[PDB]
């Protein structure tokens, strides 16, 4: 895909009010940044541990983790990702750019060598594991139904629908790179 | 994917409502075979003359077409493929088997010779090209506005994601597996 497609899945699972409540939403936020740290501060501790080694952290107590280079480069680039993804969408209606940035990023994850060898969806999807962490912790932040018009049920879904299409794209663009490299 | 997954794009740019009217506007025609080896006429004939080899039409007269086996044969597998695919989406609301069908549809086209040396996302998507003839045709036949609740501005928008995405998933499902089969 070039981008510019009028199959672009964020145009057709998003209208113009979704990404508008999508943009929104994470403005509302205070310190993005910071819940994004402890997001993936839980992903590594909790839920997936074998992502600790990955991201160098397989010895830092979870209190120094977000110092480490690539763990905290990570959450610095994940926030980064989301801040701009969400401005495309909901602020520029750079819906192009949006889907361009997604499938970029999937493609680029496959020079991690860990996830080379190991993204399968038949057994382990990390970034369905990633986004799904997101889906269960930073929704209930943007609903504001949890501390650090629109309805609690609108933003639930169209974050559900929004986080759901990254996955996708994510997981496609990775996969078809993946087998062009061979 | 398997098909079961969350991100399954029919269950995001479709609602329940969406699929419902998908399935009643589809059944609401008078003999959509005949619309569909219509429109397939118009495709071969007036937009992408190339696929006439494809189909081995490229000497039968425009009344003679539908006789032939390739072109008939597929006139029957597209119209049998929509008919499935709105039924299973739209009635049993079986969205794994809907989206499993898409991407297995996709992928067997690898298969076809024409496909797997001239699918081209940076210059034709053929996919694209023939859905494309059914927006512009068939869409007209599903909200009465030409003949052979819902507002026309709904069963247009609603028949537009559908076929959008039906297109995105052909694509992808396609691309993947030639770059597998090399
Ligand atoms: C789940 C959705 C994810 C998003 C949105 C995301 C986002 C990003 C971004 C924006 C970058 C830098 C730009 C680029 O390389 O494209 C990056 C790099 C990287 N990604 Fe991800 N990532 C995700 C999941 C993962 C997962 C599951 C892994 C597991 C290995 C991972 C490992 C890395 C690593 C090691 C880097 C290099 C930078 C660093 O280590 O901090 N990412 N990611
Ligand atoms: C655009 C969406 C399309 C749909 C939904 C579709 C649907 C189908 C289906 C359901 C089948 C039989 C089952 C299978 O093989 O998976 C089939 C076979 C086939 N498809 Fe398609 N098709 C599409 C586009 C195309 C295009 C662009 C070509 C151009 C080569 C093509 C060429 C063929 C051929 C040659 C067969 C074998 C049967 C026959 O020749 O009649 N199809 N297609």
């Amino acid at each position: 895909w070039v981008g510019n497609e009028s199959e672009n899945p964020f145009d057709l699972a998003l209208n113009k009010k979704d990404r508008t409540l999508l943009r929104e939403t994470w403005q509302r936020l205070d310190d993005p940044k910071d819940i994004v740290g402890l997001i993936f501060l839980d992903i590594v501790n909790d839920i997936e541990p074998d992502l600790k080694k990955v991201f160098g952290v397989d010895r830092a107590p979870r209190a120094a983790m977000l110092k480490m280079p690539k763990f905290g480069g990570h959450i610095l680039r994940f926030y980064e990702f989301m801040e701009q993804l969400t401005s495309m969408l909901g602020t520029s209606e750079n819906l192009t750019g949006a889907w361009q940035l997604v499938r970029k990023t999937g493609r680029s994850h496959v020079r991690q060598g860990f996830l080379e060898q190991n993204q399968n969806q038949m057994e382990k999807n990390y970034f369905e594991i990633v986004i799904n962490v997101f889906i269960e912790r930073l929704i209930p932040f943007l609903t504001g139904e949890q501390e650090l018009n629109y309805t609690t049920s609108q933003i639930t879904d169209v974050w559900k629908k929004f986080l759901n299409t990254v996955i996708s794209q994510m997981t496609d663009s990775f996969e078809l790179e993946r087998a062009k490299q061979k």
